[PDB]
């Protein structure tokens, strides 16, 4: 008995940018892209089998699969082998971040690629990821569950294995929760002596084209909240850090953001009308206040449930980033489709 | 309930081309080659949940599997997330194009792909794809039934989206059908004002190397025939036209070019054997007669049903294009087998 | 009635080579890398129908698929259609070489990719692969059971279809066993009058960079022990040898190297140790004893069964290749998890 699953989720997505600088058109506006997009249809396959006493052998292997054919590949989305039992769960393979997980409470909302920033809490995402790695998972001891989880030097960069010449970009995920009479209260962060940085803040492969070396790269996440009772009010707040590696004096220069999300909801019936708003504050790049970093969103829509797998989707999002003259303003607002199976 | 399904298919075929042009050998004589080769297997993922009322949620995830492991990829073949219901039904993803439909009662040929024009009427499915697009089905209202179909600009070119510096490459498909006592009769076709077409008159995105801009880009068919009582015949007439939009003076200029195939076959218990004429009729390329472009062929073959989902199969098949000393004459044979799942 | 499956495998391996060459590290030793890593899951989808009489249709399609996300495509593991029945088997498709089939009884370790020839007789089963072809498997006629392949020269070669300029690279495959009270011995080979070889001596696709061109390429292998009574012994000897065809005067001149591999294990309860030893004498190139090529290779592990289908996995393995100066030295361990489904 291996199961079979997935999700299935297109919509129109109706998009405009307001950017003074790569748009020469009156007043620094985009035209309005009006476009049909897939939101991240995916596939899996999971299993288990009983091992005789309090233990199970479980694995997964899920694809990104969207309908616009635009995906391929296998395991590209959470896949993994473990063993559960008294003990809690142990997992190894392309894993879920202690943080990606953490992302459920935090953005909830379905959308394109092409808008997971306007049309999602895509900024406050940044963190999130998925990563080659081992992974623990404690049980539930009352209220309170925890995660911990590892990614190798030699599978954070695989040319280097037999030259240690890099220094590691190993790096330890962990979180701690608590869930009791609809109350939720969770701690999920990062740590990596050594990472690497592109412009939007995102991690990314060592020596990729751009990448910014950084050194002590620390995320801290903190969401809170009521679920239950056709109820939703969720609370995150977020701290990036990091010091500058990149060759030439601006290294040991202190980089740092904080964020912060709030999104509320409740379900009348089958409808289930939402809203949040998230905020990045000024950043400080190589110690310097640069308010190129700072935005502010807020997200509002309804999920009309058809049944419990099946809803239709609306939703309409703005977003302003940056300050003055140099300030880029993105709005957003889509209907689609979605279906579990 | 969600249902797994597909096709394989694979056999030898065997070929030669007469090309004086490309080919040095003793009066233009290509050696002759043989090869097994996958004929389009297939491997799909559909399903449906009722919603309640008359209406049902449906979707798919259809991907080219080709035994021979030269595929890769999801969705990549009609894949899609609709509605169904009284008003008929609605889908939106890769979706076959309302004359690709239609391409069924006209081209009913298994082969490989270096054969799809010689041992299938290809040349005249040269007109059919898949397209990112909004599709309406309307339901069969008593002999009749109707498609229509759409392509947005920013999903026929992505990359403009925010810019509309290019003219709109957005489609408009649209099909009606009646069916009766073994009798049926179609009509599809296709209208995009803009659109690009590659030199062997299929459409191509827009920017893709030696793409030839076209404007008011049209085609017609019309299919009819008998499909009942161990018996089939159709006749399908296709008419494709457009106006040369390419920098420097040929802009406005027509491109022209007719089709006309039949084929017909009966079921004497197992075997069904069959035969195919096509031709395609000289060509006005920038408003002159081409007689490139002009092509006759042939197709005869049967398949013996093993069974309902097992086939085996074989045809020869001849084509020849363009006239007199450009002429290309190419011959092919082959033997295979099918199974649907 | 069509039926999934699979495998799913990974685990840490630790590795570490000795290459004066190309470390500059004190001695000659590389630094040591720990790695999670996928040790080749796969999925497949097979199915058969009953034909009606003995006969039954048959048909795969399998894929790799690795946890950790780096495989993409379909049908690139054993795939195919076949026909079964009275007469034995016969497929079409990409196919296990009847060479790489009996490596079964040869080399049954399990390992990462970047660990294949230390953790794994890696070396041995460089003969071993998948081609696009046609293969016969005669019924057993007990004791007896016999297996005969062939790939096409315009499969072996595509490209050169039309032109026969290039001489056929088309191969045979055959193999002979004979099982019986525990006992078994098969002998297993393949030929070719024209193919292509990498310095590794494994065969590469005609015109790779660096592939060396070679003539009357054949494969001889024999293998023969005793697997019932929780009891395996297996020993095996192959024979590889071709002539030099690339352009310059070295033509004509004699490759050859011979290899054997032993390998033992017993079934104590859940456990099963194994122990292997692997040679791989001096080598023949261009009519000259090279000693690059000759290795040692002894490997030891067992797997603990926690039920039928999910085992733990352990093993450590050492490898010399070369002598002298040029030697390399290759040592690694690991532990891993695998789940049949
Ligand atoms: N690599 C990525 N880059 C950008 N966005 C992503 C990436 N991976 C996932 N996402 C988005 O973030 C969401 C993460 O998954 P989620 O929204 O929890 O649904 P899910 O993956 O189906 N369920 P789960 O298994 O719990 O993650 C996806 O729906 C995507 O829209
Ligand atoms: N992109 C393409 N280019 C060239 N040939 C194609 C392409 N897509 C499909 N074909 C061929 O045309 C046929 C179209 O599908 P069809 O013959 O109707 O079988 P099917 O796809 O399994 N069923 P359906 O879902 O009704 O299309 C395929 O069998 C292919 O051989
Ligand atoms: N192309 C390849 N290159 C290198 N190693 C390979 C390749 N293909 C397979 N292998 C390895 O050799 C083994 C061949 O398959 P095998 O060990 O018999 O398991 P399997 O493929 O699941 N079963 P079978 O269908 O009998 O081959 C795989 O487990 C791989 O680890």
């Amino acid at each position: 008995q291996v199961t079979l699953y997935g999700t299935i989720k297109a919509g129109v997505e109706v998009s405009r940018v307001k950017d003074a600088g790569t748009y020469k058109a009156q007043g620094g506006k985009s035209k309005t892209a009006t476009q049909i997009a897939d939101f991240g249809s995916k596939i899996g396959f999971k299993g288990q089998e009983d091992l005789g006493n309090g233990m199970k052998a479980i694995w997964q292997l899920e694809q990104k699969a969207s309908i616009a054919g635009t995906n391929s590949g296998w395991g590209n989305r959470q896949s993994f082998i473990g063993l559960k039992g008294g003990f809690g769960t142990v997992r190894a393979g392309n894993l879920n971040t202690v943080l990606k997980d953490s992302g459920d409470n935090v953005n909830a909302w379905e959308s394109g690629s092409n808008t997971e920033d306007v049309l999602g809490l895509g900024t406050i995402g940044r963190v999130e990821s998925r990563e080659i790695s081992v992974r623990y998972d404690s049980p539930v001891f009352a209220g309170f569950s925890g995660s911990v989880q590892y990614v190798p030097r030699d599978n954070a960069n695989d040319v280097d294995k037999y030259k240690h010449t890099k220094s590691s970009r190993e790096s330890y995920h962990a979180g701690l929760k608590y869930e009791n009479a609809g109350f939720f209260g969770q701690y999920a962060g990062s740590f990596a002596k050594y990472a690497d940085l592109n412009t939007d803040a995102e991690r990314v492969a060592v020596n990729t084209a751009n990448a910014h070396p950084v050194k002590d790269y620390q995320v801290h996440r903190v969401v809170a909240g009521y679920d239950a009772n056709d109820l939703y009010v969720s609370v995150a707040g977020q701290y990036e850090a990091a010091k500058n590696n990149e060759v030439g004096s601006i290294k040991g220069k202190k980089h740092e953001q904080t964020q912060v999300a709030a999104t509320a909801a409740y379900r009348f019936g089958n409808v289930t009308p939402r809203v949040s708003y998230a905020h990045g504050f000024k950043a400080k790049v190589n110690g310097v206040k640069d308010a190129n970093y700072q935005y502010d969103q807020v997200i509002v829509g309804a999920d009309y449930d058809f049944s419990k797998r099946t809803s239709a989707l609306v939703s309409a999002g703005w977003l302003k980033q940056g300050k003055g003259a140099g300030k880029v303003e993105q709005t957003a607002s889509m209907v689609g489709l979605r279906h579990k199976f």
